[PDB]
RNA sequence: CGAGCUGGAGAUACGCUUUGACUCGGGGAUGUCCGAAUGGGGAAACCCACCUCGUAAGAGGUAUCCGCAAGGAUGGGAACUCAGGGAACUGAAACAUCUCAGUACCUGAAGGAGAAGAAAGAGAAUUCGAUUCCGUUAGUAGCGGCGAGCGAACCCGGAUCAGCCCAAACCGAAACGCUUGCGUUUCGGGGUUGUAGGACCAUCAAGCCGAAGUGGCUGGAAAGCUACACCUCAGAAGGUGAGAGUCCUGUAGGCGAACGAGCCCUGAGUAGGUCGUUGUUCGUGAAACGAUGACUGAAUCCGCGCGGACCACCGCGCAAGGCUAAAUACUCCCAGUGACCGAUAGCGCAUAGUACCGUGAGGGAAAGGUGAAAAGAACCCCGGGAGGGGAGUGAAAGAGAACCUGAAACCGUGGACUUACAAGCAGUCAUGGCACCUUAUGCGUGUUAUGGCGUGCCUAUUGAAGCAUGAGCCGGCGACUUAGACCUGACGUGCGAGCUUAAGUUGAAAAACGGAGGCGGAGCGAAAGCGAGUCCGAAUAGGGCGGCAUUAGUACGUCGGGCUAGACUCGAAACCAGGUGAGCUAAGCAUGACCAGGUUGAAACCCCCGGGGGCGGAGGACCGAACCGGUGCCUGCUGAAACAGUCUCGGAUGAGUUGUGUUUAGGAGUGAAAAGCU
RNA sequence: GUAGGGGAGCGUUCAGUCCGCGGAGAAGCCAUACCGGAAGGAGUGGUGGAGCCGACUGAAGUGCGGAUGCCGGCAUGAGUAACGAUAAAAGAAGUGAGAAUCUUCUUCGCCGUAAGGACAAGGGUUCCUGGGGAAGGGUCGUCCGCCCAGGGAAAGUCGGGACCUAAGGUGAGGCCGAACGGCGCAGCCGAUGGACAGCAGGUCAAGAUUCCUGCACCGAUCAUGUGGAGUGAUGGAGGG
RNA sequence: UCUGCCUCAGACGUAUCGGGAGCCGAAGUUGGAAACGCGACGGUGCCAAGAAAAGCUUCUAAACGUUGAAACAUGAUUGCCCGUACCGCAAACCGACACAGGUGUCCGAGUGUCAAUGCACUAAGGCGCGCGAGAGAACCCUCGUUAAGGAACUUUGCAAUCUCACCCCGUAACUUCGGAAGAAGGGGUCCCCACGCUGCGUGGGGCGCAGUGAAUAGGCCCAGGCGACUGUUUACCAAAAUCACAGCACUCUGCCAACACGAACAGUGGACGUAUAGGGUGUGACGCCUGCCCGGUGCCGGAAGGUCAAGUGGAGCGGUGCAAGCUGCGAAAUGAAGCCCCGGUGAACGGCGGCCUAAGGUAGCGAAAUUCCUUGUCGGGUAAGUUCCGACCUGCACGAAAGGCGUAACGAUCUGGGCGCUGUCUCAACGAGGGACUCGGUGAAAUUGAAUUGGCUGUAAAGAUGCGGCCUACCCGUAGCAGGACGAAAAGACCCCGUGGAGCUUUACUAUAGUCUGGCAUUGGGAUUCGGGUUUCUAGAAACUUGGAUUUCUAACCUGAAAAAUCACUUUCGGGGACCGUGCUUGGCGGGUAGUUUGACUGGGGCGGUCGCC
RNA sequence: CUUGACUGCGAGACUGACACGUCGAGCAGGGAGGAAACUCGGGCUUAGUGAACCGGUGGUACCGUGUGGAAGGGCCAUCG
């Protein structure tokens, strides 16, 4: 279960295939061309202290653990 | 409760019961084995253990995750709720954005509901005041290949309404932390916000009681007819030999149990930002705001967020902490009701997820009737029986268990009139013959001979007897509907310059109330706006519009059309989702088994000088059975068989054949490769 | 007079109200020469045996010849084709209501690396005995693998388990992943393989390394005796 | 450090318990044969190199004892759970059936015949296949013989003859020296006796039309095409020239390999393999060989110049405020990969031409599995030859690893000829058995608007039993035939149509898995040169950097070895290393995948033409 | 000589299913040629052409979501 920081988790976008920079700046408006999803996640850490473990966090849970321990010290 | 009971079960034997059975209401106690299954294993319901009890027979324990511990969780639910995922046919008369639709489906969590909920809101009145649901706003504002199409909210009227506690500024700790009366997290007091607050300093149950009719008549049988009565807080209903107020059960009404269920501070890796995106009417549009995936990253009450780029002013509100009943949804289950069905209907089932089909997932029938009462046919006759004929019973056996009615197609027996030189969509009209006489001696009815005439029905078509479609026949089932405060007409009713309600409230053997809101009443314009005038325009020319013809409107109802939705019924090839299949077949893997018999004669090694002899016994070698296979012909072609048989033929120690066990699958597997097998 | 528009109506079920009818007989069914302009409606008779007509109003699952329409029944083809290997059958005798087909006897013909025998999968009482004769049997049937009832099935040593491991499947911890889930060491499951103690006979109608008779073998516990001391693992080696 | 010990397969004897033909119990001999079974785990050869675990044997660790041991002898006691009947190559399993199909293993006797599980007949055993009886017509099926002829049949000698087993003699081109080969051909085959040898051989005699006396048991040869070869394929119309194949070649791939399955920094396969290996592609034994063209496309290098995204940069232009400030855009310069551009590359996609393009066919073959005209022309074979063989070449439209020419052997391959022999034929006959016919029993199906259903000729929607005229025809059946009923079966697979479908293709459109690439994060100190920042100070440089860039470092992170196989821990420890991998974002590539598009008229559609206006 | 290759309009008719298309007397503002009457809103006439949508450029000050602006939109003219 790829939930980070023990905290949050991937999510989920269409992304959109705009055909062009037209519109809004001089001319007829921006065409369409995609309609598909993707994920988006983030990645590995060490060291946990609600006595001794490791586990997965994120970049900024590895920030907000280098500002102070938050809830299970690091 | 007050005499029966011994399940359906209908079949006897056996008993039990007025010291109260049986049945009903309410508790206990037993509770094999499987199944979350949980001692370990497992192909569910079967195998194998261990530990204390220990006399044995028997009992108790032995899964995992939460927690010191109590105590909790795991699994199961028709639909309903929320969440994580998330289609495609389809419409756009093609198709990409778009729609279908956050629909189906899958998955997770929970309950009797759920979600949501107590304003950094709505919004433009310095109005409002948690959430949810209904009406209306209104198909308005908007969105949109500005196409198809999609589509809010506020105000207002209703259903129900409840608001509540923590964090933190400060006390008092304790423990630990360091240069010496301090600050990281626990525990109490205290303290909980925007008209800014707070700190520190002055009834339902099982049940019981319950009124009133007798004689004659028809009849197999009284409840019907009749004649005289009676009760009625009770004429709702069902049973009873046919239709019962007064025969039974009941009904109105009354009572009713031990245990039984039930209302100095005010939240930071945040607010905010850039990149990707997305939600609400929000499709990158001038696109705010909320939302996170990535990287950054503030401020305190002279402060922070919003008011649809953005700025100033003016307003509304205090984010980053939690809980929260009721109005709402649904229907496995129970009760009542029905301009609902009544045996091809109604649920698939008058019961069955059965029979039956499938390896499975899964699919899936037909279903009825003696009689009031079994009195269910003793006895006799033909027959092995089956079947029948009598006798009995019964009102009826014109009800006899292939048991209400019993149509039609189809099969027969008997009778009338007819037919063995005739050419024929089968009739029709005319006349003679022969029968017959119950709407019936006639302008009859049945049937005939002979004349004239005469190309089935439907559909589809320029055109059907067509050698063009459909159909064996008869029975039954079978296709222009429904919905919505929607549009537009005809007819009819009410009220009329005015007409009317919606949601709901209260009453219901009945309907009233409810003005929120909707339609007329003013038009012209892109609009601001003017206004019987208005727009174009520098004034005179026009467009639309009122006057005059003031056609009078509105709410209902029935009807003709329209729109939207399966939209007159039946019919795809296909597309997508989640599952079921490698017990056939294509392959792999592990472990086993199999190949009569015969022919040939390789290397190596030993002799004579690469040759000859000795010997040896090699091979995707040869002939050939088993076995594996399918070459050619015939047969078979409603088969012996949904791929075979006889004859013939190929391989037959190898790239061989085969058995168990197991792995691989749907845009996927497998394939000595045909798009073949799954 | 076709598509099409318009008008007036007939019949079916259900509902409200009326008028009534019915065991001296209702609906339904059956015959029919009467009536109305049509859809239709009445009269009378036969059948039936318990409900029902007429009028007015209302609401519809409301009118069938078709759809290679559905369900069901019944026909035509027709006493037709077939009766499932060209391995033949004949006589006598018996039983019986009944016999080409069942039982017996004596011959004949057919298989004989089978068309004989013993097992495994699979089937599930098909086995034996006594009865039966509807249907099943491609005819018959006294018979049957059909129907009814009663019996039959015996293991320390055979095959499996209480022993082992292969592919494969699982799998605390562990590694991954929107969810459900996907991998995974040890260990565990898993026979198609490894290990392991009996042979000869007899015999119920129906069982046989199982029961019986004869005579063995294997493990375990105990006892008597000899011995009168070292046993010698979830680990090592050989070996299988 | 010096053959011998053990074992009994099995035989023999003695005894004993059984069995034994038979009317309770007799005999149990001599000679021969012989397993895939047993002795056994024997011997020999070979390459492709042939499970694991427990039981079992042996050692200590711990513990328990060392005057109630391990072990042995006898006696006793003990022995759980499940399966076991019957069918079991089929009437009981799978095939809807009491179905001519299918189903793994074991045993499967005798006589004859080189051998044998073959063939014939038979033992034990098991069956005569659950309608029968007659008749001896047509036709149909499976068979026997056939005069004279012998392929004249036909698409084709398809079918069916012929041949057939063992022994002897004898065998060609050609060859990869094995083979072709059972080449072809010719002879023998029984019975008796005598003689020699180990059932043979030599001789003599005998009978028959005939002696593998019946059954099983090759017809052969000449010449081509294709493929070398054994083998593999379309379960159910194709077995082949298809597929594969040994051999060859190009290219990729340094090891957490390339590549492939995968939600995945997981795990696996490659492979417990490591360049003499693995993947991909194409050719296809062997022999002689594999030519010209890099312009286009692909690929490998180059990387002076042009173009190019996010990002950095933000000069300048505007709103709105009295102002402070807030705010919408927004350049130049610098930013990757990629593409343009330049070289090379063919066993890379390809190309080797019409009376300029990059070049224009090297060998070899050629009227062909390719050749239109075409039956090309000559020759061969035939009486006669569109076929076939050989030359020729005018190759519509061969050609060198989509390989070119050859090749012995192989082939249920295809094509032409010959010998032999035949009912394939002239041209059919006779015979047999199973149906067809008849009788008794049981008794279907497709089809069917209804039928009282004829001929000619004419008309009708244009092929008439049914309409018109004329002819013919007494009623009803049974056995037969196959013209008609536009006979039956499947609402035509051809064709056209539908703004239907689906499979596949590419330089059609559009996305996208995948993959490459710049920026940011994980992500860290240092030295070094630093375009520059700030306060430092007699144009100037020390505290320092915001960074970029080689370089280097070891705490991140990855990865490896050590009693602790995946993981976790220390590691005397080892290597990589701020790269990689991963997270967001930028641009490229991306038929690997995905959703779709691909007009109409049209004397059927397509091709050609044509779509508006005068 | 000069622009009538004009702005505001359009009584009436031809023509077409629409939607487009054609001809136009006369009125105003302002011009032009003529001495005048008068004729000029393109060419002897009939071909030299594209709805809508979305956008570019110039004006106008209508809309602009609390108000005052501005972003954005509308109207007029034109381009693709
Ligand atoms: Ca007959
Ligand atoms: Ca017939
Ligand atoms: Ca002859
Ligand atoms: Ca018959
Ligand atoms: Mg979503
Ligand atoms: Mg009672
Ligand atoms: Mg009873
Ligand atoms: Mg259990
Ligand atoms: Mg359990
Ligand atoms: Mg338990
Ligand atoms: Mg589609
Ligand atoms: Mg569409
Ligand atoms: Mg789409
Ligand atoms: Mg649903
Ligand atoms: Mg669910
Ligand atoms: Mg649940
Ligand atoms: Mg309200
Ligand atoms: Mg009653
Ligand atoms: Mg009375
Ligand atoms: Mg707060
Ligand atoms: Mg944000
Ligand atoms: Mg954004
Ligand atoms: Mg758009
Ligand atoms: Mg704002
Ligand atoms: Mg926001
Ligand atoms: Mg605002
Ligand atoms: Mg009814
Ligand atoms: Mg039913
Ligand atoms: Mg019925
Ligand atoms: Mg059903
Ligand atoms: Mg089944
Ligand atoms: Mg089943
Ligand atoms: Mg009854
Ligand atoms: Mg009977
Ligand atoms: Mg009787
Ligand atoms: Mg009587
Ligand atoms: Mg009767
Ligand atoms: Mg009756
Ligand atoms: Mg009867
Ligand atoms: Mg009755
Ligand atoms: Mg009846
Ligand atoms: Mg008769
Ligand atoms: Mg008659
Ligand atoms: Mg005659
Ligand atoms: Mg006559
Ligand atoms: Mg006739
Ligand atoms: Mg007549
Ligand atoms: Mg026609
Ligand atoms: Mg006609
Ligand atoms: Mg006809
Ligand atoms: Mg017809
Ligand atoms: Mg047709
Ligand atoms: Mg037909
Ligand atoms: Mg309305
Ligand atoms: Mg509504
Ligand atoms: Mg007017
Ligand atoms: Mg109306
Ligand atoms: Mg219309
Ligand atoms: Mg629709
Ligand atoms: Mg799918
Ligand atoms: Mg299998
Ligand atoms: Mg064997
Ligand atoms: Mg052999
Ligand atoms: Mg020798
Ligand atoms: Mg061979
Ligand atoms: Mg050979
Ligand atoms: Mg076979
Ligand atoms: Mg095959
Ligand atoms: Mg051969
Ligand atoms: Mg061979
Ligand atoms: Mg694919
Ligand atoms: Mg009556
Ligand atoms: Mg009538
Ligand atoms: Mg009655
Ligand atoms: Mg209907
Ligand atoms: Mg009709
Ligand atoms: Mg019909
Ligand atoms: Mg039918
Ligand atoms: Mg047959
Ligand atoms: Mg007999
Ligand atoms: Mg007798
Ligand atoms: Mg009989
Ligand atoms: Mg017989
Ligand atoms: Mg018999
Ligand atoms: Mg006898
Ligand atoms: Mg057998
Ligand atoms: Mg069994
Ligand atoms: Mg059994
Ligand atoms: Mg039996
Ligand atoms: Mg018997
Ligand atoms: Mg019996
Ligand atoms: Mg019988
Ligand atoms: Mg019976
Ligand atoms: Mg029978
Ligand atoms: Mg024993
Ligand atoms: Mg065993
Ligand atoms: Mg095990
Ligand atoms: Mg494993
Ligand atoms: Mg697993
Ligand atoms: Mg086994
Ligand atoms: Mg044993
Ligand atoms: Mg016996
Ligand atoms: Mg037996
Ligand atoms: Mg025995
Ligand atoms: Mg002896
Ligand atoms: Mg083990
Ligand atoms: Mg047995
Ligand atoms: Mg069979
Ligand atoms: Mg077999
Ligand atoms: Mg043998
Ligand atoms: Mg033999
Ligand atoms: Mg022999
Ligand atoms: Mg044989
Ligand atoms: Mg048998
Ligand atoms: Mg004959
Ligand atoms: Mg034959
Ligand atoms: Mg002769
Ligand atoms: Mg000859
Ligand atoms: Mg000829
Ligand atoms: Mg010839
Ligand atoms: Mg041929
Ligand atoms: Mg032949
Ligand atoms: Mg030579
Ligand atoms: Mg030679
Ligand atoms: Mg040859
Ligand atoms: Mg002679
Ligand atoms: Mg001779
Ligand atoms: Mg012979
Ligand atoms: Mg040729
Ligand atoms: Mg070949
Ligand atoms: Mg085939
Ligand atoms: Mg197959
Ligand atoms: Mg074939
Ligand atoms: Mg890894
Ligand atoms: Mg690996
Ligand atoms: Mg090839
Ligand atoms: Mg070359
Ligand atoms: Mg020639
Ligand atoms: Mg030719
Ligand atoms: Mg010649
Ligand atoms: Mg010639
Ligand atoms: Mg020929
Ligand atoms: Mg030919
Ligand atoms: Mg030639
Ligand atoms: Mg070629
Ligand atoms: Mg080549
Ligand atoms: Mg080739
Ligand atoms: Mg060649
Ligand atoms: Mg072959
Ligand atoms: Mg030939
Ligand atoms: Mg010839
Ligand atoms: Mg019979
Ligand atoms: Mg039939
Ligand atoms: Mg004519
Ligand atoms: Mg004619
Ligand atoms: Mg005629
Ligand atoms: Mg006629
Ligand atoms: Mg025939
Ligand atoms: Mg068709
Ligand atoms: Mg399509
Ligand atoms: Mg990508
Ligand atoms: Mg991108
Ligand atoms: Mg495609
Ligand atoms: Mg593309
Ligand atoms: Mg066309
Ligand atoms: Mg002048
Ligand atoms: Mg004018
Ligand atoms: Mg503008
Ligand atoms: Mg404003
Ligand atoms: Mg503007």
């Amino acid at each position: 279960y790829l939930t980070g920081k023990k905290n949050l988790v991937v999510n989920s976008v269409i992304r959109r295939g705009k055909a062009r920079a037209d519109g809004g700046v001089g001319r007829k408006t921006t065409g369409i061309t995609k309609r598909v999803q993707r994920a988006n996640l983030h990645k590995k850490a060490i060291r946990e202290n609600g006595q001794v473990k490791t586990v997965w966090l994120s970049a900024n849970a590895l920030r907000t653990l280098s500002k102070g321990p938050y809830k299970g010290i690091e």
